[PDB]
């Protein structure tokens, strides 16, 4: 038995994790899938969260839990990467792997923000489609929401997901931020703390939001202990793999 902590990227929610978290309970596990705050069910509108600690609150409370004699498994994807960096800066010894399938993977080395900014490099401006973005929070100092556009979600999110999974997601996605403007403010992760926690990669080959090249750019330039691959996975690959992500977890964590 080993204890799994799943966290969803932004826009998304606990729920996403519907169809693995029962696969690693019928093999005997724990599992916990937390909503991140203004996300899923979670009470919290997000124009009251303004940093990124105060949108990973949910997870860090998790973690705080964790009894001595225990450690966790984390399994993030897309934006939940960062949450696992912050989660292992804070908790490294209370990690045993941290997995990032079709993830950003931090990087001590950099700030916060420098996998934002590699993407923006990487990627075209009109790479999220009908997705569409707002100010919020001070008009001094203005944080950005962004809502998944239905085409976005159907293309380039959830195109190898049944229709009834893509449907649900219509239903349930939320307004999210990449809290850049804040993630520019953070103290960087060190290598003492979050670079002691063993790291491992799933990569997602047909994630179109998060093109496989460029997953297998953080692989390149910030490493991985264990590095897995889904041939067709899509960027929900918990969704529309979850057999798979289930196989490479005890894989990963045996
Ligand atoms: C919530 C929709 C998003 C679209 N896209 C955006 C934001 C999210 C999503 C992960 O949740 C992916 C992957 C990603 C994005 N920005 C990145 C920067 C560095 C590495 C990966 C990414």
């Amino acid at each position: 038995q080993k204890h799994f902590v799943l966290v969803h990227g932004g826009c998304l929610g606990a729920w996403i994790w519907y169809k693995l978290k029962p696969l690693l309970e019928s093999a005997g596990h724990k599992v916990t899938a937390v909503d991140l705050s203004a996300a899923g069910i979670n009470p919290r509108r997000l124009d009251e969260i303004h940093t990124f600690r105060d949108y990973s609150e949910p997870l860090m409370e998790v973690m705080a839990s964790i009894p001595p004699d225990e450690k966790v498994v984390l399994l993030g994807h897309s934006f939940g990467g960062m949450s696992l960096g912050l989660a292992m800066e804070t908790y490294p010894e209370k990690i045993s792997v941290a997995v990032f399938m079709s993830a950003m993977m931090p990087d001590p080395n950099h700030s916060l923000t420098y996998p934002f900014e590699k993407y923006n490099e990487k990627c075209p401006a009109d790479m999220m489609l009908d997705s569409q973005f707002s100010t919020y929070g001070n008009p001094e100092n203005p944080g950005m929401s962004m809502i998944l556009g239905p085409q976005f979600m159907a293309l380039k999110m959830f195109q190898n997901c049944s229709v009834e999974d893509l449907e649900l997601a219509k239903m349930l996605t939320r307004p999210g931020s990449l809290f850049f403007q804040d993630l520019a403010k953070a103290k960087k992760f060190s290598t003492e703390r979050y670079g002691s926690v063993k790291r491992a990669y799933i990569f997602c080959n047909e994630d179109k939001s998060f093109p496989v090249e460029f997953q297998k750019w953080f692989v390149e330039s910030v490493g991985a202990d264990k590095v897995k691959e889904i041939k067709e996975a899509d960027a929900m690959g918990m969704l529309s793999q979850p057999r798979e992500v289930c196989k490479c977890l005890l894989d990963i964590s045996d």
